[PDB]
């Protein structure tokens, strides 16, 4: 049985590399020391954003918004990536189509914030496929309320990154996130938990093998799932505010569908 | 050691029985069948008879009992190996944020699809009578019921709940903690005992351990949801009484 799980772990890590251009291993390399060819351009203020805009997508107003539409572009691209990955999870495409949609609807942002921690450190976040690095302080100072988006993600990334996970661990765990039978509105819950049950078993074996001297990483990792949940709810509120105060900004149909009647 | 955990598990169960009068085994006997039938509160008349506006007096009985549960829980928490040896401000902080979660976890023992055992198991208030309360209060306990039904589906017994409760208390991410290390260290022994307990007592349920930890999220969401409901009652709400229940 160990063998079957080991194979599933291998399978998932494989689809993970194929589905995501910027892995956590690559992100760490850039963030730390391969500083010569992989060194990012840093954006810490109003002006550097323009100086560096060569690789990116009332000054305050415009700026706070160029970043907004920028996160939106990347978001939709991330969704598309996560959707591609989901199809590789054994069993996922054989489920009721309606449920596939429902697992993605509530699963995608939870996955997005998890993997986004891979791109963050105490001081900031990699942007533009690793080529850029926007500082935490700059983001926290954008025109109000656009400055309240990122802090709670940074707060999580810092904690979650303390678990020292690598992509092979991440691949299984984000699959476990997706295959959650507790998502509101699912039709056939039993087929979904039968799969998740197998995924957790893979994650438990994987975690014991990769982090032997890390007592209850499996349990600690599972509890982090309450942190992501809280981050999307707080997030949704943030967006509802913006759609009223900024009636000129458009949401992308893909993100709009995800959010519509979510919780 | 695989036997140090079985000791700890055993220890908590004994303490848990000592600390909470109405166990799950005992509430399950009363909710399904086993003679001295509890008094049913299914409508306005059965209520005032059971005693032997209304929307309000009912919500405040839950508060009264919550205040009781909080004392039963802290008394229990102090028997958890290592808890008492933690910085006093932290013990207060853990209990402060953990009681609501532990309160729902246990209320689900006194619950089923159609009602909740009230008053030490003497009563039983129908889900319907509660769902049908005034404009604010009719949606009060309904969220707890949906949780209960889902959580009860795991079929945990008191011996499991006792360790699971301990784990909740020793949550190392409570806001304002001063020394997290020891808290998480304790939770690890607790998580180790909970895993071994579930594998031995529930061999067929493959990842019950994991299913149970995922419920801690459903739980936090129900508490954040309850708190925001206490907001709405306040902004639409006896001095010493107010003090006993300040929260
Ligand atoms: C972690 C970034 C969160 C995020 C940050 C910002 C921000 O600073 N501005 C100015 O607008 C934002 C939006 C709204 C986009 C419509 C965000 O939420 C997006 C969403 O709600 O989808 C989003 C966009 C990109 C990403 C990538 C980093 C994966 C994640 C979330």
């Amino acid at each position: 049985e160990s063998a079957d799980l080991r194979a599933l772990a291998k399978h998932l890590y494989d689809s993970y590399i194929k589905s995501f251009p910027l892995t956590k291993a690559k992100a760490r390399a850039i963030l730390t020391g391969k500083t010569t060819d992989k060194s990012p351009f840093v954006i810490y203020d109003m002006n550097s954003l323009m100086m560096g805009e060569d690789k990116i997508k009332e000054q305050s107003k415009e700026v706070a918004i160029r970043i907004f539409q920028g996160c939106q572009f990347r978001s939709v691209e991330a969704v598309q990536e996560i959707t591609e990955y989901a199809k590789s999870i054994p069993g996922f495409v054989n489920l009721d189509l309606n449920d596939q949609v429902t697992l993605l609807k509530y699963g995608v942002h939870e996955i997005i914030y998890t993997m986004l921690a891979s791109l963050m450190n105490k001081d900031g976040v990699l942007i533009s496929e690793g080529q850029g690095f926007m500082t935490r302080e700059f983001l926290k100072s954008l025109r109000k309320p656009f400055g309240d988006f990122m802090e709670p993600k940074f707060e999580f990334a810092v904690k979650f990154n303390a678990l020292e996970l690598d992509d092979s661990d991440l691949a299984i765990f984000i699959a476990v996130i997706i295959l959650s039978g507790d998502r509101p509105g699912l039709l056939n819950v039993k087929p979904i938990e039968d799969i998740q049950d197998n995924l957790l078993q893979a994650l438990e074996l994987q975690l014991k093998l990769n982090h032997p001297e890390s007592s209850q990483l499996f349990a600690k990792l599972l509890q982090k799932m309450t942190d992501l949940r809280q981050i999307v709810t707080e997030h949704v509120q943030l967006l509802q505010v913006i759609k009223k105060t900024e009636t000129d900004m458009s949401l992308h149909p893909l993100l709009q569908e995800i959010y519509k009647d979510l919780y």
